[PDB]
């Protein structure tokens, strides 16, 4: 009568800990969500081949809305394991079902997983020196979201990156790709005009991390914006103020233009 | 021709991911570094067996100095693997290593793992409220590092969280306790006198992340300063402001006092 929250990792089902394997391959019942993010090297068979068990998925309002009513009911009477991209407590609201777990007087265990969030340290960018993130989220009809533009604002007055999140639903199969989130980016700045995103801001651009062969690359908003990074998932880093070694590694590694070399001191 | 870095997670041996583990069961050579951050959880002996393969440790300089002499030599021809607490690349250094490789003509991947960056999600608090990072230092000497005292104030100052890496004698496996780190704070704050950590002051403790039985305390200095809270590692959180659900969340996992409840949103 437990409930274990396991993360599967960044890209494919190989990207979980062995801990999480083993435990989950002990699992009564297994759940999973795959809405909060994308893990673009595997499938729902593949993942329900390597641990040994019949997957069952779901949706975000199973979650949000049921989670007491579909998963908690089961892990009283036995051991089940709730799975998801990543890991599950990063960038999802999944730890406030570890609330929902304990009220239902269930304990709960977190196996994590590699996740986006220390990924980018694969950029050459000091993970220390990023501040707070936002993720750049989906206008929906008339509602336009902007918030994370202010983030970067934030972060860049002083000196530090910002991480954006870009979104995803699911559901409609929509992934942000970091064209998108720029071209939005450039929008919200006509809009505030703070001369916080412009073409001539230096990006950083992380695809599928987790697989061996990530696109990783780095440059001003005016040639990245049209350049193609592969298959989403996707993420956009704004640097703010880079180190010398930080700089090293854009140019040697992301392709960047040599003159950020040059930092300003 | 191949040279795989590879994360072996947060606490114990079974905390590398099957993708890292069955990549290093290929390689010709395998090497680890144990000076950047330490597995509490296991030893040397255990992550070999796991393997299955002959491991052969690396000192700060051995890496630092001559990882060009004593790594990639052997990458050239063979396929090796360097191993490595957390997530590979989330140590500033190793981001340099990565050039080097480049320099020699070999070619280099990441197997990504956790690391604590995101692991601190089990703590309740959101990803993206964490601002800049950094860590506490033993005063050594005539040496009396303070600047993480101002990263706290500038974060706390925005509302953000700050995550505190504590100090480790990497050699003599010797760890900074989350009560020496609130002793050394609370010192830094005589000499400081801005109001930034004091006996009130909420904080949040994380000890060994990644097992399976953590411990997990928030609550003010004045009461978790003489705590137990079991083995290290130990890592220390200053929140800024709340919302609802953190504020829950610590209540109702971490032990946290109801009068945290009355965010300030
Ligand atoms: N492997 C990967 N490569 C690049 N971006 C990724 C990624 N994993 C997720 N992301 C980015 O982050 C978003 C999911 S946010 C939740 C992430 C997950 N809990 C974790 O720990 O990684 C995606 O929409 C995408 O923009």
């Amino acid at each position: 009568m437990v409930l274990y929250f396991i993360g599967l990792g960044l890209y494919d089902e190989r990207d979980i800990t062995v801990k999480g394997l083993e435990i989950a391959k002990k699992c009564d019942y297994v759940f999973a969500e795959f809405y909060t993010s994308l893990m673009a090297g595997t499938t729902l068979g593949r993942i329900q081949k390597l641990i040994g068990k019949e997957i069952r998925v779901l949706s975000r309002e199973d979650v949000e809305l049921n989670f007491e009513n579909i998963v908690l009911p089961l892990a009283k009477e036995n051991d089940v394991a709730f799975l998801t991209p990543g890991d599950p407590l990063v960038a999802t609201t999944h730890a406030e079902l570890r609330i929902r777990a304990k009220r239902a007087g269930v304990e709960s265990y977190v196996i994590h997983a590699p996740s986006i969030y220390s990924a980018v340290g694969i950029t050459g960018l000091h993970i220390y020196k990023f501040g707070k993130s936002a993720t750049v989220a989906y206008p929906e009809g008339n509602w336009f979201p902007t918030s994370y533009y202010d983030v970067i604002k934030e972060n860049a007055e002083r000196g530090l990156h910002t991480l954006l999140f870009l979104d995803i639903k699911a559901e409609k199969r929509m992934y942000m790709t970091a064209n998108e989130a720029m071209e939005l980016l450039l929008k919200v700045e006509d809009m505030k005009k703070g001369g916080v995103f412009t073409d001539d801001t230096l990006v950083v651009v992380l695809a599928r991390a987790g697989s061996l062969n990530p696109t990783i690359r780095a440059g001003y908003v005016k040639d990245l914006i049209r350049e193609d990074f592969g298959d989403p998932p996707h993420i956009l880093i704004v640097p703010g103020k880079l180190m010398i070694v930080e700089a090293e590694y854009l140019v040697e590694i992301a392709g960047a233009p040599r003159e950020i070399l040059r930092v300003n001191v």
